[PDB]
């Protein structure tokens, strides 16, 4: 099955998922001098005050924090989006070393990790229908750099010991995702895809310009998770990122000059 190893990693995915070589694949390098400022872009509207987190899960390739998406509790609107997108889950991609781990890059610079807040367009009724549509998902991407600790991340860090191996889950209620946001909501946006199989081309990407800082100790704890299930040989969950893909016939737009 697919993964991030030498024998099943990103360079092999096209054999099972031919869309890997498609026209709107993610992630991409953001060339800041080629991005086009678009004055028609609206500020993002992030309404997370009523978010209800439920559970944290190690799915074998990352850990997901899942939210109740049965009502318009935590929504994303505005920016390049039409309509209302509900938050369903967030997860991270990270590296084995501080100088790699993000999926998107900025002028070829890699960050230590990248946070993806995943939202789906409510006009399609459920997440499984949304992923079949070119405007089905909106993913907020936030870069992590190593520096000062992020207090709002510590509750996530402290539960990771309980979900070390694939398939483990733990109750994770009352987590407020507003503690993961940077001060500024300036962003780049482009049409893209999921960065894991099935690589569907259903994502409006919104990548925030301002990184958040996390401490070395916080990211070190991400690197203690395991790709494997319990009782299987230990494989550390590191470098679960896909490299940048060709931009092809797409323009990256910026909300700021
Ligand atoms: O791809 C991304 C960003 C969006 C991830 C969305 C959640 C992953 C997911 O649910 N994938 C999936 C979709 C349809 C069918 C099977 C898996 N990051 O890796
Ligand atoms: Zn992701």
């Amino acid at each position: 099955h697919w993964g991030y190893g030498k024998h099943n990693g990103p360079e092999h995915w096209h054999k099972d998922f031919p869309i890997a070589k498609g026209e709107r694949q993610s992630p991409v390098d953001i060339d800041t001098h080629t991005a086009k400022y678009d004055p028609s872009l609206k500020p993002l509207s992030v309404s997370y005050d009523q978010a209800t987190s439920l559970r944290i899960l190690n799915n074998g390739h990352a850990f997901n924090v899942e939210f109740d998406d049965s009502q318009d509790k935590a929504v994303l609107k505005g920016g390049p989006l039409d309509g209302t997108y509900r938050l369903i889950q967030f997860h991270f991609h990270w590296g084995s070393l501080d100088g790699q781990g993000s999926e998107h890059t900025v002028d070829k610079k890699k960050y230590a990790a990248e946070l993806h807040l995943v939202h789906w367009n409510t006009k399609y009724g459920d997440f499984g229908k949304a992923v079949q549509q070119p405007d089905g998902l909106a993913v907020l991407g936030i870069f992590l750099k190593v520096g000062s600790a992020k207090p709002g991340l510590q509750k996530v860090v402290d539960v990771l010991d309980s979900i070390k191996t694939k398939g483990k889950s733990a109750d994770f209620t009352n987590f407020d995702p507003r503690g993961l946001l940077p001060e500024s909501l300036d962003y780049w946006t482009y049409p893209g895809s999921l960065t894991t199989p099935p690589l569907l081309e259903c994502v409006t990407w919104i990548v925030l310009k301002e990184p958040i800082s996390v401490s070395s100790e916080q990211v070190l704890k991400f690197r203690k998770l395991n790709f494997n299930g319990e009782g299987e040989p230990e494989e550390l969950m590191v470098d679960n990122w896909r490299p940048a893909q060709p931009l092809k016939n797409r323009q990256i737009k910026a909300s700021f000059k």
